C-alpha cells in the first residue's frame, strides 16, 4: 500500500517503518525532524531493505501535506508526529495543543482534501485517565488526562471520532499504546532522546552506559507488590509490527476501530531495573525519590481485542526489551550522528 | 480601555459594542462577515455615539491578529467570533473545531506574542453537559456536550484554563452564556440570522412577521411543568452590560472567572410564545413536533456569582425581550441592507 507516515523519523515511527518496507508497502515518511534526525533514514532503508521517501515538512501545513498525499497516491496515513514531553506539556500548553490537536486537523484536513480515508493513530493509555478499573479496556469510558498531552490526545480522539461520522467512510485507528521500550534487535535503531529522559527505560540506560549516577525511582509507597510503580511494557518492534497489522487489516474498513496496544500485563519499576541490570551485566544503581506529580499507580492493558481481531499480540519479552535497548544504548552511545 | 471586539458584528457582539462605546471605551471590532454584514457598524457608531473601528479578518489569522493588537495597543479582548449553529456542526464537525478551537488558540496565541493578558471568552451552558443538578452552579463539574459546537467550547474552556496556569498573569473570563434573545430598544439592531433561525425567538418572531407558518415545538412529553421544553432566556442587553462590567472589573485581576450569564429563572416554549404573543398582539401559530435530538428538558442557571462578584444581574424582562424582538423584527423585516 502507498502509506504516509508522519513523525516516521521518530522513535516508533522508525521501527514501524522498518516493519512496513518489509512487508513491501512504499513508504513515504514526513517529518519536521524536531526530535529526530536525518541519520536515520539511511538506517531505515537498509534494514527496511527498500528505500522510503523522506520529505521534511510540518503537519501544521495542510497545503504541503494535501500535496504530498496527491502526489504520491497514499492510500492511508500513520500519524506519529507529534509533542510527547508529558512535564513540558505542563509548562508550555500552547505548543502541545498546536503540535498535536492543530496538527492532527491540519492533516486530516488535508486528508479529506486528497480523498484519503484510512487513517491511523497513535494514541496512549492516558486518555484512559485516573481509572480504578485494571486492566483497561477500550469499552471503559474516557476519563480526563491531567496534562496538556493527555488532553491533546484525547481531544484528536474526539475529533477524529467525529469526523468518521460525519464521513463514514473513514477507517480510523485509535492505537493506544501503554508503554514503549526497546530497539531494533540489530541495536543500530532505537530511541534517541535529547537532553533528559523522561521515561524510564531511557533513563536506566543512560545510568547504565555511565552517563547518569543513579535512578531517581518516583515513589516506593504505592499500594503496589513492591511499592513502586507499575505500568504495561511493550517492544518498540511488536508495537511496530501491530501497526502493519492494522493498517494492512482495516484499510477500507469504514469505523472508527480502537485498540489497546501493549502486553497485558504489569512490571513494578524494580522489575524493569532488574531486567536491566541482567542485561546489562552489572547492577544499576538507584534510589527512591519521592512521587511523580501525576503519576498513577499501577496500570496495564487489556489487549484481548486486538488478539480477537486483528490477531495481534506482543511476542517480545521484558528481558528482550531490555536487552535490545542495552545494545542499542552500548553500540551507539552518542545516539544518531548530526 | 482599548478592547478587540471578535465577532464584534454579529448578534450579541453588535450590542456589547453599543454598550462600550456607550461607557467610553475605544473598540475595535474584528469581524470575517461569515455570518454578519458591514451595513450594522453604522448602527453601532450611532447607538453606541461614538466610532468603532473596523477590521475585516479572520481569528485564525494569527499573524494579523498579532498585528492588530499591537497597532491598536488593545488591553483586552472580547472573543465573540465563531460558528454556533448545533446542527450544522454535526454535519460538518471540521469547520466548528478549526473556527472555534484552532480560531481561539490562534488569537490567544497572538496575544501572546503582543503581550495582551486579558481575555473574555464567549462560553456556553452547555459545557454543563447533561447536569440533572438544576440550576447549573459554576463550581459544577464540566460534562460531555453532544455536538461538536458544545465540544468545541468546552476545549477553548480548556485550553484556556491551562494557558492561564502557565500565564498566571493573565485574566481570563470564561463567561457561560444561556439563551439569549432580544434586540436593542431602538428596534434598530437585532439578530439578523440567514435562514432558518435554529433558535426558539427568531422562529417565533419569523411565524409573527408572517413569514413562516407555524412554529414547531420539538417535544410535549417533558418532564417539565407543561411539557416543553425549559430554559433560561436572557435579554441581549443585559448580556451586553455584564461583558462591560466583566472587562471593567476583571483586567489585570489574574485568574480564570467563571461566570455564568443568565436571568436565573427558567421558561417553558410556551411561555416564550404566550409572551410573543402578547407583544405582536395576535397569536402566535404553533404546533407540537417531535423531541428534537440532543435536546435537554429543562435548565437555568444560578447567577449568584455574577451577582455576588461583579455586582451584575438581569434587569429586563421576558416580556421586553419579546418585545424588543417583535420590535426589530417588524421595524427590519429584511434585517441589515446588503
Ligand atoms: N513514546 C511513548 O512513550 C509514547 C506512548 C504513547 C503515545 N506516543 C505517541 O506516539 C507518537 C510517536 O512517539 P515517539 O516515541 O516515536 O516520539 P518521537 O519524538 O521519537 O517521534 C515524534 C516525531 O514527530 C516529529 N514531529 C513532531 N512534531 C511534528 C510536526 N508538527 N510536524 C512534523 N513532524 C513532527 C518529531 O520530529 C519526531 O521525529 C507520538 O504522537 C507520541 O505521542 C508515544
Ligand atoms: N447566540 C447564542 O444563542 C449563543 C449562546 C451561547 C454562546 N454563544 C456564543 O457567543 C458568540 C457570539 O454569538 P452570536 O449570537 O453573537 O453569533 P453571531 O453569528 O451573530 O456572531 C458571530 C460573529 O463572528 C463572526 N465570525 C465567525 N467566525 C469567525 C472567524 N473565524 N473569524 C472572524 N470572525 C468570525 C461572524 O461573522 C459573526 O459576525 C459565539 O461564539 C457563540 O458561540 C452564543
Ligand atoms: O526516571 C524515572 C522515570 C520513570 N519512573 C517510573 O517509571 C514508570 C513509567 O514512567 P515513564 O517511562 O515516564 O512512563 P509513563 O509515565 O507511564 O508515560 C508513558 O506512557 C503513557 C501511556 O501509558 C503515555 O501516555 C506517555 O506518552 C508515555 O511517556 C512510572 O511509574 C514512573 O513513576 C521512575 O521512577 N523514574
Ligand atoms: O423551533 C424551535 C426552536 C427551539 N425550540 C425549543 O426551544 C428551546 C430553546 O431552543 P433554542 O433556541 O434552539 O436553544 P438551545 O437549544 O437551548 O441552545 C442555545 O443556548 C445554549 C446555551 O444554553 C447554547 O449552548 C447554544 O449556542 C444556543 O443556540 C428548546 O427547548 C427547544 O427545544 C422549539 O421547540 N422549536
Ligand atoms: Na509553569
Ligand atoms: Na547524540
Ligand atoms: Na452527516
Ligand atoms: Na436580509
Amino acid at each position: 500500500m502507498r502509506v504516509l507516515v508522519t513523525g516516521g523519523s521518530g522513535y516508533i515511527g522508525s521501527h514501524t517503518c522498518v516493519q512496513l518496507l518489509q512487508n513491501g508497502h512504499d513508504v513515504i515518511i514526513l517529518d519536521n525532524l524536531c526530535n529526530s534526525k536525518r541519520s536515520v533514514l539511511p538506517v531505515i532503508e537498509r534494514l527496511g531493505g527498500k528505500h522510503p521517501t523522506f520529505v521534511e515538512g510540518d503537519i501544521r501545513n495542510e497545503a504541503l501535506m494535501t500535496e504530498i498525499l496527491h502526489d504520491h497516491a497514499i492510500d492511508t496515513v500513520i500519524h506519529f508526529a507529534g509533542l510527547k514531553a508529558v512535564g513540558e506539556s505542563v509548562q508550555k500548553p500552547l505548543e502541545y495543543y498546536d503540535n498535536n490537536v492543530n496538527g492532527t486537523l491540519r492533516l486530516i484536513s488535508a486528508m479529506r482534501a486528497a480523498n484519503v480515508k484510512n487513517f491511523i493513530f497513535s494514541s496512549a493509555a492516558t486518555v484512559y485517565g485516573d481509572n480504578p478499573k485494571i486492566p483497561y479496556v477500550e469499552s471503559f469510558p474516557t476519563g480526563t488526562p491531567q496534562s496538556p498531552y493527555g488532553k491533546s490526545k484525547l481531544m484528536v480522539e474526539q475529533i477524529l471520532t467525529d469526523l468518521q461520522k460525519a464521513q463514514p467512510d473513514w477507517s480510523i485507528a485509535l492505537l493506544r499504546y501503554f508503554n514503549p521500550v526497546g530497539a531494533h534487535p540489530s541495536g543500530d535503531m532505537g530511541e534517541d532522546p535529547q537532553g533528559i529522559p523522561n521515561n524510564l527505560m531511557p533513563y536506566i540506560a543512560q545510568v547504565a552506559v555511565g552517563r547518569r549516577d543513579s535512578l531517581a525511582i518516583f515513589g516506593n509507597d504505592y499500594p503496589t507488590e513492591d511499592g513502586t510503580g507499575v505500568r504495561d511494557y511493550i517492544h518498540v518492534m511488536d508495537l511496530a509490527d501491530g501497526h502493519v497489522v492494522a493498517m494492512e487489516k482495516l484499510a477500507n474498513k469504514p469505523g472508527v476501530h480502537i485498540y489497546n496496544l501493549g502486553a497485558g500485563v504489569g512490571n513494578s519499576v524494580l522489575d524493569v531495573v532488574n531486567a536491566f541490570s541482567k542485561a546489562c551485566g552489572k547492577p544499576v544503581n538507584y534510589h527512591f525519590a519521592p512521587r511523580r506529580e501525576g503519576d498513577l499507580p499501577a496500570y496495564w492493558a487489556d489487549a484481548s481485542k486486538a488478539d480477537r481481531e486483528l490477531n495481534w499480540r506482543v511476542t517480545r519479552t521484558l528481558d528482550e526489551m531490555a536487552q535490545d535497548t542495552w545494545h542499542w544504548q552500548s553500540r551507539h552511545p552518542q545516539g544518531y550522528p548530526d
